Formats: structure tokens, sequence, C-alpha cells
């Protein structure tokens, strides 16, 4: 955890991107849907100023890739954001999460000023609500019948938390 | 009485005197634009994006009634975001529940949407009673979501679903 | 006053802008590009048509005449700030309008597009424009020496801000 | 400390440029465009090439030790003023080579640049700082206030400053 | 004299330009290329529109007749100096406007663009326009032997300057 | 200096002429536009490769040691003239060579171009160097008042010339 | 004679321009590049808009009816040379004009331009034409053998020349 | 003599092309562009790989040592007309291949281009190349009054041609 | 029949061309692309402007009535050949205008581009064709066995030539 | 019919075109799908030099646009293509199709050389079935739930002509 | 044992050894092509195209198997055109059946298809026999459809619907 | 013979045909551009590689010698026609093979691509090169006469053609 470093993603990191759609569902890429590495590395170009989205690659002290931190929706009016974070499967069950969920927390916040995160997590994951629950996200909506995972359709919580509880929950 | 219409480039002049008839920022595909010319240049970088659509809804004689909007159309999951604008000239006239019918009629009948949401303000109570009227039900109560008019503010969530309206 | 109203700036608009720029008699700036004929300005509109750091308003009033201009430029949206200007056309001066166009600038910046501090320049050596905007809430933060060179010579400016947290509640 | 010269930036000096904003833990810009990754700074170095409203210029020692960067931003030609920081790689701070830096910064902007001002902001929570800036002629013209989100939470700045006349005599 | 303007010049005003040329029968450049025809006038000016190394004026009378043009040219921002000329239509020639427009390209110079040093040349064989340069404020730092091959000759040229500190501090 | 030789700049050169501006530690220029990456420089050299209004030489010795440019501006074919500029790197600055490149210089304009007039700046400053250039043959025509910003002040620079007329008919 | 004036060609002319070529029904060319079509010769003078190595004048009367063209091509701006052609409207030939746009030519090359020589190709099977520009000072340098393939044949022409200082020293 | 082939000129020969400009001393051409250096030459060559008014040809022998060039320039296939010129590499001067070189000009101009006349200028200072030239078959046609600017002159040059009816069929 | 002009096609006669290829019947060509709408014409039009491989003139008489059309295509310039065709407007046929047509396209052909061979095909069919082209010198060199696929069938088609030599002497 | 006439499509017509399928389901220009008219544009200049397919307009002696006709699928090696006709509602059930496929199969037969035409007839329009049939095409396939018309999968006729056949029926 | 992996540019390479080894004329997005180089920059034209879609067939080893293909693809009516490839090497060992399902099961459960169906020469009744024992059924004899080897051949169009494969 | 294979053409093998370019010594056309160097070549391979008016295959043998070159050109995909070209390298003339590169042409030309007619020039100057093709299954369709200008004379070619209906059936 003090070994984790998040680190802004670069071209050479879209191997791994897209290896990571490999342990699923579809992908997307400033939210233009994209199945090939070739068309990966396409969008990546052409997306490369494009502030909407922001991508850190999570990497341990010997290099390797962990896990992927990533802010969507990111609207500066708003100052909202939707968080995603993806863990490689050889990788989970060893805590790393919540480490990374304060470190994404702490530059929404304390970096981007954003106001706001809210992030989707499946209802049938109730460990997982539970968890980003721990890290200070409140539910907000229960969107019923949402995201078609495994064959039928299924809920997912919403969940947020604001900037002044995350920066000032200690005073 | 009432149509709707594929929107194109002509609309832009009522679609752009919409936006300044409500007095908060407007997003063509999720960028934000304040000026005609700034419009006019979204709509020919989005020509070929599906993730949104609008309507133009027209009468019989052709006056401008108001804009049926999907957006955040999500073509796997077979959802969208629904916003209705009606002109200001025919606002309170009866005409919101017949566009949100037919929105949705489009939507579940030609499209062939699973799910169709929307947000209404907390503070607009008449707008959420109205649409609870037409079939929706709250599915989230967003925490000062939206910066309007000086101060974040909350949202309902509110859906259908296509096995409803069908019945 | 209640009349009169901001509006998005058009290509249209670039005649009174350039027109508002001439009997100023110092540099205009689009982009913080210089410019000094119609021709580059349009030009510079073209191509700064999708940047966000600079924003301006037209002001008319009921039977849109154009009163005036207003810019927020330097607009960074991590420190929520702007700066910013009005230019009242010189056949509209002394009428009172200056004060509404600062609050309807302010009422903007803060209740539409989510700013936490505009703040802006005013010559020394115009103590009257100071004492209007000290009016509309704005405080002195600074007092820049010899910051710009204006009719022959460099000249102190004040610099004057104000928070959203003020305009507000 | 003679030792220590200035060359200009180019291609090969963007991994440090990188590397010292990874250390920093705010918004770093190119010409006023922000960015994160090395790929997002290699193509805004590639647009501004021709661009004159900033340069930059990498320390180095006798060895070629990669010591720290100057940087003038906001340069305007018709009023001769710059902004202007400097950042030194935390493995050489605290070795008395910011003065130094800071007189090759000053000797640049008005024996070669021409200016006729330059300022700079420095946090008021870094007295040391300040006083540093008021060794080398610097003089406090603002307060500002709230002036930029770090760490956190709105902080004041001090705008210090120098003028040409005062340096050259 | 008193109601005469300085407008920059627009894209409308390349024939007045060019119909100066026309009358005045030695080569002309635009950004240190020659041209001869209206066309190359016009693409010259398209391009290099964003360029601040020249720039020109229009002269207007209350009337809005063209009276004459005042040009920039050699601008750099570094050593603060421009290479400046002025070119009065023949029409509006000998009502003495030039005093009038030689003020305004000074003031212009070194009160908006904040230059340090402004510097023309004149013909040797103009002595009038030498004299008058003189009486402007303008001071002989060069003869320029065989400078320009102008009516089937070279000729010589005196180089003139005034300093923005003369201009504006003169009377202080 | 029977062993100086002029050739053609050339991109590999490039790093030697960034090099020299350096030393010299005044602003520098590539067809007017002001530079100071190499980044810049090269990118100006490019764009400007089919531009003659200014043309560009290296000197080197027998044994391809860079002595120093010769540099040719504001080439105008109409009135056959140009500005001439020589920077000898620091060191081999006093060695001599400096006689036999204006030499090679005013020979390549006078020879080749067929320029009718070759004229240069100098520091006031510097009346050595002034004199050096007028045991080469060249003339004051001017006495530039504070036309350069160098090393913190205005400086006035003589302005000298030779016509080929003179050069040749020696 | 006093009422022709020259004037640079510019996109109005080329229409005349096109209908000139006709009329001598030869195939023309634009910078080297050959042309039929004025939807091609419009794209050859756009291309060829910044390009000085070819000036071209149209010739008009008090009145503005156009009289003809006067061409430099070739221009080489080292060697100080240029090939100088000239084309009266038919309508116009014959009225004496000739010697005065000529002489209007020269007077452009030599006082503006500064070139050292201008030299015409004319029709061995023209010596009246040639005659003429002996008159004016022209001197025969070349019997060009076969040069033209002009209306089904091979053709001589006389290469024909004047110099700078012979037409300024007159 | 007998082992000297032609080659077209290609991107790796720009180099030769170069060096024998540096040891000529006189200003060079690339579809009359003037070029000094390498880099524009490199430029020039790519702008212009498909104009067919140009061609040149690398000369070469058994062991691929490069010996000279050919140029046919101002080439037009109307009048069927070209310019040739000739360059040897110092080194390989005054081993009598020139007349190998023309006849394979002369060939290719012949009998793959089918032109009609090939011309060259050869200064008339170098009586030797004048006999040279008229040895192989050309004539004279015209001696050009100062007609090129040369080591600090202007210097007369014959201009001399043949056809391709006597190169083909002088011995029919 | 001296009434009768040839002049260079250019953009304005794209509709007559189009119009001519409507009687006829069979693909139509511009420089070996096929096409059938204005459109596509007017863009092959425009992208071949430069090319000399081949050319068209249009035919005008007296009044500028819109006669017919002179194609020379496959120009080959070392070999020095072309391949011509002539269509004449179905309205103005049979008025005995083939012939000077004829001759303006070889006076073209070999007295202006000095090509040394001219070649066109004739329909077997049209023995009529195949005989004016002889009174004008043509000889024929092939018969081209099921050559062109026209009106449902394969045809054979004359190709008949004549040379510079022949028509100058 | 002497009255009709077939004409190459222009930009011209692409208003016409687009209320074409304002009478229904999807259409597609050069098989990439488009809803508005000013994506039909900017398809319509992308692919005006693609050969693989052919567009005619159908007007009346008065310029009344009637209908189109349509090849798409053109294959040079295979000499084959599909072919599709549209009426205008306004302007159906007055004959004037017979003529139409006649014109269609000669262009196709006499001037592009091509060896097969085959189309598509829903199962359910036996009428339109049999007019191809009258028209000497034969059926090929009888495609099982091939497109989703009117709420539910249909079944349809794949039919085709050849060149022999349409050029010499009557030998 | 065997995979399917989406086709990237390294694959080309393969592809192209397939279309030699096949020797009738190759398309790429319906255009023809013969060179490896005509085939990379078809690759590059089509990179976001989605009318069609190619699986590499790999072993647990990493040997190239064969090519997997949906054309045609019709995301309205959801029904594709498929093709299988089996490298010369790997021809009568018994993986057309297993990579027949393997692409059924991929087009029917995870791309959702209604319909796949096949063309395959009459003049090959064993491949007809296989795809028949797959669960595909005739529905067209295609009449001199595709010239190949010197004459028009006529094929079976074949098919299986989602309905029956998901029993 | 047997063993001796075409292979569509690939970038790698622009220096054989180059080289085999270079002892025919007339001018060689890729697409009707002419060229000489490989470099022109080089471009002319880019820039026409979709176009499908002309296709090359090189001709190999059991390990991959470069024996040859087929060219098919002016292909019209209306009228099914193709012209044709062989050049066997010179090391490997007279060693039998022009027989079967000749077949497999046609073989491509009738059995995959679908033509109708494919036909080509040869000089007539060589017989027995117009006794081999007769001996294929051409026939003469036309003597043209000074069609080739080829070493400094004009020369007679015979044209020769086969159709699909007689190499298939
Ligand atoms: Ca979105
Ligand atoms: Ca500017
Ligand atoms: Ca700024
Ligand atoms: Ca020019
Ligand atoms: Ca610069
Ligand atoms: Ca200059
Ligand atoms: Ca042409
Ligand atoms: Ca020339
Ligand atoms: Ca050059
Ligand atoms: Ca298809
Ligand atoms: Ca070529
Ligand atoms: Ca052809």
């Amino acid at each position: 955890n003090s070994q984790l470093t998040l680190r802004a993603l670069e071209r050479g990191d879209l191997r791994f991107i897209h290896n990571l759609n490999n342990n699923r569902i579809m992908s997307y890429w400033f939210e233009e849907p994209y199945e090939s590495f070739d068309e990966l590395e396409e969008l990546y170009n052409k997306h490369i100023h494009d502030n909407a989205e922001r991508r850190f690659v999570v990497e341990d002290a010997q290099k390797n890739l962990i896990g992927l931190v990533e802010l969507i929706e990111i609207n500066y009016i708003h100052r909202s954001a939707e968080f995603q974070i993806i863990i490689a499967p050889e990788h989970q069950g060893k805590g790393f999460a919540r480490t990374l969920i304060n470190r994404a927390l702490d530059y929404s916040f304390t970096i981007l000023n954003l106001h706001k995160i809210y992030l989707h997590v499946a209802v049938e994951n109730p460990k997982a609500v539970h968890l980003y629950e721990e890290c200070g996200f409140v539910e907000e909506g229960h969107l019923v019948e949402e995201f078609f995972i495994n064959g039928r359709y299924q809920d997912v919580k919403r969940m947020y938390i604001l900037q002044s509880k995350y920066l000032n929950r200690s005073e």
C-alpha cells in the first residue's frame, strides 16, 4: 500500500487495459465502443486532450500492473465524476482496494477540486456495496434492472460521497 | 394533432432559442455551449454519433411546440435518459402528457428500449407528480447532483420499463 | 436597467466588438492574441470558438441596442476563477448601467458557471471606478506597480476581487 | 554555484519535467492546458513550440545533473511583463541554489529578453520563501485571497515583483 | 489636418493599397515577398494576418476618402524597433497632411506598441522629405550608399530615427 | 587559412549553431523568427528550407573541426544586397581566421551570387573589430543609435559596407 | 501610345489570356506547364501565384480595351536575365503599338527589376518582325535550328537580345 | 570506356550529386530552384520525383565507382527537345570517358525518349569542350552574349545542338 | 462548315457531356473511371484537370450551338500516339459535319500536339462509318474480335489508323 | 411508361431518398447505417466513387419523383447484384413497376454486363412474389425468419434471374 | 484445448497465408485483395467497422489452427454469415465440429444473434452433410452464385436459429 | 515447370521489378506513369495499391528463385478484358518456362478473375515469339503499324488475343 503507486495512463499501458477487458462485458473509451486493441489505440490518440475522463495505472514496487483507476463523466460546472476501479484478478483478495479508493478520492478532491464523486455497484455484490459504505459512500439510488449482467437484468446501487465529507469528516 | 420529426441542421435555431428560455448551461453530446455558433460547430462534430437523439415536436400547422431528447443511449443494456422541453408559449396547455406518451411509445416499440429514465429537480415536486402519473417511479434521490441557479440541488431519478408501458 | 440583458457572443457581434475596441486606444486581445483589424478578430474568433478559457456576452436593452460587452478571461476550472472586464459603448456611458452590468456578470459567474472567485484590474488613476467596484462588493487584494503601459507610461492598477461565498450567502 | 547553468528546454527534457510534476501533487500545465501523462505532455510540447507566451530553461551543474526548472509564463510583449516560477528537484533543495537561480531568471528576463517587470506567486504560509524573494529585490504588490486550490483548501498567495529599473541600477 | 483618422487595414482596403503601388512605379513588398498583382497581395494578406512583424494603417478623412497608408515593418519586440513608411495618395499630396500622419504613427508606435526606436529611409535626392522628417524630430544616423536600385540606378538614402524617450518626454 | 573550407549548412550542423548561439548569449533568429530551443531551431530550419532570403555556411579546417559560421541575411535580389555576419567559435577566436573568412564570404557574395553590396553591423564598443573591417575594405555608412538591446542596454552599432565593383576591381 | 498603360495580370484577365492563346492556335504554357482548358489555366494561376520566375502585364489604352500581353519568363535572379514575349490582340496588330510596348517592357526589366539581359525568340520566317526588333536595339545571338514544332513542322527561330547597359546609356 | 553504365539516379546518389556541386563552385539547380545544402537537394528530389521535365543518370564503372552525372532538363514533349549537361567527377576527368557518356545520353534521348533535338551550353573560354562537342556531332546555333555570371563576370557561351535524324540516320 | 470550331472543354461544358452520354446507352468514362451521375463526373473532372493523358474539345457553330465532342485518349508522349473518338449530338447528325470534325481532330493531333499516330475503333456493323474514316485517310490495322460489350452482346470493331507522315504530305 | 425515365441519382435527390425512408425500417448507404438527412448527405460524398452500389431516380414527364431503383452488392468477379425498388406511395397501384423492373434488368445486363441479379421479397407479400415470377425471376431460397417486419420475424423469398435468360429468352 | 481470440494487426500474415492455400479471390469488408500490402491497407481502412468480425483459432500451445469469420453482420435483425477456415495442416483432424460449436456458442450467447447462415458449394456434399449434422438446415440453393475455378457454381445456403441451438 | 508458381506482388518484390525493367532498355510504366528509378517506382506502387486497373504476379520456382513477372493491364471489368505481358529474367530465358507462364496467366485471367478476353502485343520482328503465342491458343486480330518507337525506329506489332470460351470449353 506504501508499495502502491498511481500513474497517469500512457500509450504503453493500452495492452494492459485491453487484457482487463478479457476478464469480462463491453468496454468503452470516452464513451465510444471498442472491441479490438487496434481500435483502442486509435481511440486513445483521438481523445488525448479530452478532459472528461482520467485514468491511472496502479503498479507495485516491482512495476507489476495491479489495476486501473477511472474517473469518467467529469463535468466541471457541476464538479462531479463517476468513479470505477478494476483490479487484475491475480491481485484481488489482498486488501489493495480501500487504499486505491482513497488515492482516487484524494485526487478528485484535493487536485481536481471536484465537489462530488459517485459510482455504481451491483446490488448482488453486497460485499462491494459495504466496502464503499465503509469508505464513506452513501446510497442515493437503487437502479432497477439497470445492467444486463450474466443473462438477466440486475439492480445496481449508485452511491456518492462529497468533498466536504471526504475532506472535513474529521473536524 | 402533434408530430415528432428527427432533428436536422435547420432546427438549430429553435434548439438555441429553447436553451435561452431556461438560463442554465446547455449541452450537446455532453459538451457545453452558449452561442449559436458554438452549437453549430458541435452539431457538425457529432452528426455520426448515436449516443443521443432528438425529435422536434410540431403540430399539424408546423408550429414549433417543443423538443424530445434521448441522451446517454445505451444500445447494449437498451436504456436512455429522456428529457422534454416545451416552448414557453405552449407551457401549461396539456401537451406535456401527450408528448411523454409519444416518446415512450417510440422508445419502446420502435427503438425497442428496455428502460427509460429521467431527472427532475426535488424542488419541482409538481413535475415529479406529473411523471409519477405517467407511470414513472423513483429509483434515486441524487444528492447535490447539479449546480443550478447558484447552489447544488437534489434530483429524483425516475424510470419506467418497457414491460410496464406495454401493458 | 431591469430590461438590460446578457447574450452569448455571435459572429455578427464582431463588428460591434471591433467598434468598441476602437475608441479605447489600447491594444486589445482575443485569447491572448493581439489584434487590430476586424479581419484578424474574425479569424481569432473562428479559431478559438471551442476554447473555454474565455467567455463573452453582449449587453442589449429592451429594443436590442448594443450597450456593452462582458468578458471573462483567464478562466481556470480547478481554482474556479476568472478575470473580468466590462466595456460600455461611449454613447451609453454615464446612464447608470454599469452597476447592473457588474451585477449580471457576477450573477453569471457565480450562479451559472459555478466559479469561486472573480477578480479585475482598475487603473489607480480612476478612483471613481475603484469606488464603484467597492460598492458592488469588491475588495482590494493588490496594487500592481507599473503593470500596464497605457498612454505612454507605465501605470498602477488595483486588483480587486470578490468570492462566491460573499455574493451568494 | 556559477557551476550551475541554464539551457533552453527541449524534447529530451520532458521526462525530467514530468518526473518533477509527479512529486508536487497539483495540476500542472503546459501553455495553460492541463496535463497528466507523458503522452499528453509530448503532444502539447509539439503543438506550442512556436508559441512565445512561455519560456522554460533546464538547470544543470558541471556533471549535468538535472537540478531544476525556470519558467516564465504569461509573457506579454507590449506591457513587457512575465510571471515566473522556479522548481528545484527535491533531492537538490536546501543547498542554497534558489538564490542563484533567481538571479539567472532575472538576468535572462532583463538583459536578454528586455522585459520591464517580473512577478511571482508565493504561498502566504511559506514566509521563508517570501523572505528569500525579498532578499533578492522583490517587493509585495498583492495578497491574493483564496487564489489557489492546493492540498484541499483555497490559499492566499503573495504577489511579488521586481522592475527592470531596480535590477539594472 | 484635424479630422484625419487611423484605422487598421482591412481586406477591402487592399484595392487602395494596390492603386497606390500602381501609381508609384517601384517594386512593393508584403512581409518581404515582392508582389505586383492584386491577387498576390490578397493571398499574402491572408497568409500573414497573424504575423505581428508588420502592421498597416489606412488614413481617412471625415468623409471616408482614402488619403494614405502608414506601415510599420521589421518590427522586433526584443530590440523594440520598427521601420516606418508613409504613403499619401497623389491627389492628397501637397495639402500638408504628412506631419499629421507622422504624428499618428509615432504616437501608435510609442504609446500603443511601446516601441523604443522608429527609423525610416529617405532618398538623398529628396532633401525636402529629409528636412520634413528632421522637423518632426528624426535625426540622421546613416547615409546608405547605393542602397536601392530605383529608376535605372542605385541611389543613396538617409536613414533616420527617433526614440520613444524623445517623442514622449521632450516636453517633460 | 589555405585549409579553411566553406560548406552549406545542413541539418547535422544545427547542434553546432545552437551551441554558438549559447556562448554569445544574446537572443538569436532564424529567418527573422527568434528561437532558443534546439527543437524550435530545427523546426524553423525545415520550414524555411526553400527560402532564399538567408544562406549559411559552416567553416571547417582540414581536420573538420568546426571553426565558425558565415551568414548572409536580408538578401534582396532586386537591389542585390545582403547583410553579412560571422561567428567564430570562442576556442578559435584570435588565431587569424577572421580575414580569411570575410574574404570567402565576399568571394561567394560577389563572384557567385552576383550581389552588388554587402553590409554588416559591428558594436561601436568594439572598435578593434570596426578597424578590422575597415582593413578588409569596408566603409562606415551609418552609426545606428541604440539599435540593439544587448546585455541589458540599447547599443550603438556601426553599419559598414563594401560594393561588388570595389571587391572585384582590386 | 501616350495612352498605353501596363498593369499586373489578375484573375479577371485570364479570359483575355485564354482567348489570345486560341487565336495564335499554338500550345501555350503557364510556368512551363502546358494548358488548353481555361480551368487548367486558372488552376495553374493559383498554384503559381507566389512564383517569381514569370511575371505578366496586361496592356490597356485610355478606354480600357485590352491591347495585349507582355510576359517575362525564365527569370533568373543570379544571372539577371529573362525571356521576353509579347502578344498583341489580332484586332490591334499593325496600329503601331508594338514598339511602345517593347519599350515599356525594357523599361520595367531594366529600371525596376534590375535585370542585366533580356532575350526573345522570333520566327526566322517572320523577317519583318526580326527587323523590327533590330530597330529597337536587339542583336541576333543565335539561330536556333528546328527549335519549335509550330503548325506541323519544326521551325527555326532567331534568338535576340539587349543588355541593360545599352538600354540605359542610350 | 567499354564498361561504363547509366543507371537512373536514386536517393542514395544525392550525396554524390552534392559532392560534385561542392567541387565545382557555381550555383546549382534542381527543377529550376537553386540549392546549396544537401538537405534542400533531398527535399527538392522528393517534391519532384514525378516531374518528367528533368531526368538524371548516374555513371558507374564495373566496380560501381561513381564516375559522373548526366542531366536532361527543360524537357518538352511537344517540341520534343531537351537541354543536356554532363559532369565527370574531378578524379575521373582526363581518362577520356566523356565521348562514351555523351553517346549514352544521346542514345537515351533519341532511342528511349524519342526526342527530336538535344542542345547544350559550353563556355566560350573552353574551346576544347566546344571542339569535343563538335566531334560528337553537335553544331553551333548560338553564341550567347554575357549569358551567365560565373567567377566574377558575365561570360559568353556557345549553344550547340544535334537532331535525332542525324544521330540515328547519319549511317543509313 | 468552317463555321464549326473546336474549343477546349471546361467545367460549364459538363452538362452537355452528361446529356450526350444519356442518349448513348453504354458506360461512359472519364480518364478510365466509369461514371453515371453529374456529381460523379464533376468530381472526376476536378481530380484529372492536370492529367495530360486525355484531351477533349467541345464543338460549336457560329451561334455557339453545341454540336459535339472530340476526345483523344490514351495519349502516350514517348510513342506519340492517341485513341480518338468523335460524338455528334443526335439532333446535329447527318448534316455532313463528321468529315469536317475528323479533319479538325487530325489537324490538332498532328500540327499542334505533334503526335505520330492516331487510331480509333469503329463497329464492324457500321460499314458506313468504316467507309467515312477510309475517305479521310484511315487504314484498317485490326479487326478486334468480341472487343466490346454493347447492346447485350460482344462485338467486333475495326481498328483504324492514320500516321502523321500521310496527313502532312 | 413511355412517360417514365431513369436517371443516375445526384445530390439534389437525397431529400427524396430520405422522404422514402419515412414510409417505413432502417435505411443504409453503402451498408453504413443512417437516420438523419445530414448523415445521408455526408455518406453520399464519402461513397461517390464507390462502384458497389448504383441508384437511379425515376421521374415522369413533368419531373415528378416516382421512385427509386437500387443495385447493391455489385460484385464484378461473380458478376452479380441485389436489386431493390421503391415506389412512392402516392404512385403505387398504377402498373409502373414491371416497366421499371425491365429498365433495371436491361441496365444490369446490357450495360454493366452482369451475369446474375437477385432480390428479396416478403413471403407474406404473395402479389409481389408473383409479380417477380412474371418478370422471369425464379425462387432459389425461402429464407426462414430472415427480417423483423411488423413485430415478428418473417420469411423472405430470394429470387434470381440470369443474363442469358433475360437476353435470350426469345431465341 | 482450443481458443478463440479477436484478430489484430499481427494476425494478418496468417490470414494472408490462409487466402493463398485456397486459390480464389479473397475479400476484406467486401473488397478484394491479393497481396499482403493490399490486405494491410484494407485492415487499416476498416478498423472501426462492425459489419465483420474475425477470431483466430489457437490451441493451448499457440499453434495457429484456423479462422472464424462473421460477415454481413446485421445488428437490427441480429443475423450474420459465418465461415470457417482451417489451416491445411490441421484439416481432417476433427477440429471443424468443435469450432463450429464454439462459434455458434459465442454468436448465440455472447453476440446474442438470432440467426447464423452460411454458404457451401453444391459440389462439396460432404461439407453440406457436416453442417446438417451440426444442426444447420438448407434454406436456399443459390443458382450460379459464385464464379469459382473457371465456372459459375451453385451453393447451398444453410442456417440455424438461436432458439434451436439453445436447446 | 510444375513447380513454377504465381504470387501477388509485394513491396519487397519491387527491387526485382526494377532490375527486370533494366536490361529491357525501353521505357516502363506503372499505371500508365513512366518511370526509371526504383524510388519513383516505389512511390507509384504506394499510390496505386488499391487501383484495380492493373495486377501483377511474381513467378517463382520451388526454392523461390525469381523467374519472371506477369502483368495484366488495361483491365476493364464491363468488357471483361485485359492486356497482358510476360517478362522472364534474362538468366532464366531459354529454359522452356515461357509456355507454362503463359498458361498460368491465362489460368488466372479466366478461372479466377472471370475475364472474357486477354490480348497482347508482340513485335512483328519476333516471329518466334508470335509462333509461341499461336501454340498456346492466341490468334492474330491486328497488325499495328508503327505502334511503338523501339530501338530508334517505329515498329509493327501483332495484336493477339484469346477468349475465355476457347481456353475453358
Ligand atoms: Ca455520458
Ligand atoms: Ca495579431
Ligand atoms: Ca493567461
Ligand atoms: Ca511574388
Ligand atoms: Ca520563438
Ligand atoms: Ca528582414
Ligand atoms: Ca496540361
Ligand atoms: Ca524554364
Ligand atoms: Ca533554395
Ligand atoms: Ca454486404
Ligand atoms: Ca515519371
Ligand atoms: Ca489505358
